[PDB]
């Protein structure tokens, strides 16, 4: 049933399929949310207030003015024409938002070829779903584990809003007589097939050896 992507705080419109543009209409909105559970039914326009939430227009198609994250479910609209031809729609809504331009904090200047040093801590602030956040070298990506690498990974959630907010604050063990003008950049990239990830702006600290 088809796949609907929509950002929460803005409008969404469901086209009831089959359905004729101004009434008489004989049409049906089932929908199963975060706000019901699990199904509910709506009227056409009266003072209940789902028409705060969710209303369905003269135009026939279904539509929320403020799409949040109770939103995400299933959507049905059967429809009926005058000869009786069946119309049905299947929708399955799913809400996402894009957070805040992920900054760097704590960074450091200068880190010496050594011991393993903490780059900084990636930070991103309001997002749908939590989604990673990957560090990068040089325009290329890294990998935790080796070599001479670490990450410290995080991930909360905001009782009010439902919103997310991600931490990864990364360390690294520069190899002897390396380059000494490294690049490092950390990003954003929800789980989504769509949007492209936020990169932070480069930062590029000096490897100076010890003694």
């Amino acid at each position: 049933a088809q796949n609907i992507t929509a950002r929460i705080g803005e409008p969404l419109v469901l086209k009831c399929k089959g359905a004729p543009k101004k009434p008489p209409q004989r049409l049906e909105w089932k929908l199963n949310t975060g706000r019901t559970e699990a199904w509910k039914v709506l009227s056409p326009q009266g003072g209940g207030p789902w028409d705060s939430v969710a209303r369905v227009l003269p135009n026939g198609s279904l539509f929320l003015p403020a799409v949040g994250i109770q939103d995400e479910g299933i959507f049905r609209c059967q429809a009926m024409n005058r000869n009786g031809k069946e119309t049905k729609s299947n929708y399955r809504v799913r809400v996402y938002q894009i957070p805040g331009k992920p900054e760097i904090v704590d960074s450091a200047s200068e880190l010496t070829a050594g011991v393993p040093n903490k780059v900084g801590t990636c930070v991103s602030e309001g997002s749908y779903p939590a989604g990673t956040l990957s560090w990068h070298l040089d325009g290329k990506p890294l990998v935790p584990n080796e070599k001479g690498v670490s990450v410290k990974e995080q991930t909360r959630r905001h009782p009010e809003t439902g919103l997310f907010t991600l931490q990864s604050e990364l360390m690294v063990t520069p190899a002897r007589g390396g380059d000494p003008r490294p690049t490092f950049s950390c990003s954003f990239s929800p789980g989504l097939p769509r949007h492209r990830a936020l990169r932070t702006a480069p930062i590029q600290p000096r490897v100076w050896e010890p003694v």
